[PDB]
């Protein structure tokens, strides 16, 4: 059989970048060459393992990639189509809605982090929640929320959204201070 190893079906690329194509051949007969196609159009052919091709500066649109091994006895075997997409990529945006920088929090108490996320061209796949740069949880469904067991001291809470192209937003962050659990005092309210 002949397999296209990369890219994988359904992969999305950015307009103007390159698509590099790799094929593996399994056959009892030695391979003369592997031809690489986009639809019916020959990209290029490769007489040597590893079998590679490259579409340089790919324009937007669908690419229907196939590899064909030409074997030493004249036979041809072919991969299935690997269909990929080249598009304009537009990163999502994220906004941290809680906590605020002046949050009153204590060590060991759970503190709810919340965010909104938007993608202008596509959709949000998930929001990741981070504390001092470390992912503590993800939420795949709006509303975006995570309950963090608070850790005493100064911490930076951030969120990063990921879209359906796996493009990440820039992070949105807040700096907070978490008090020692022993310093929780009465505070009047109504
Ligand atoms: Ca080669
Ligand atoms: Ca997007
Ligand atoms: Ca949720
Ligand atoms: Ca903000
Ligand atoms: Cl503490």
């Amino acid at each position: 059989m002949v397999t296209i190893d990369s890219p994988v079906a359904g992969e999305r690329f950015e307009a103007g970048k390159d698509i590099n194509i790799s094929a593996t051949v399994k056959s009892k007969t030695p391979v003369s060459k592997v031809e690489f196609y986009n639809g019916d159009t020959l990209i290029s052919s490769d007489t040597t393992a590893p079998y590679t091709a490259k579409i340089t500066g790919a324009a937007v649109g669908a690419y229907n990639l196939k590899a064909v091994a030409v074997l030493s006895d004249g036979r041809r075997i072919e991969s299935p189509v690997t269909p990929v997409l080249v598009k304009v990529i537009v990163k999502p945006t994220v906004k941290l809605t809680a906590p605020k920088s002046n949050v009153v929090a204590y060590g060991n108490e759970f503190l709810k982090i919340t965010a909104t996320a938007s993608d202008s061209d596509g959709k949000i796949s998930r929001v990741d929640f981070l504390v001092d740069g470390e992912v503590i949880g993800s939420d795949r469904e709006a509303p975006y929320e995570y309950e963090w067991k608070a850790v005493e001291g100064n911490h930076e809470i951030s969120v990063i959204a990921y879209d359906d192209d796996d493009a990440a937003s820039t992070p949105d962050s807040v700096k907070i201070f978490v008090k020692q659990a022993r310093l929780e005092h009465h505070h009047h309210h109504h």
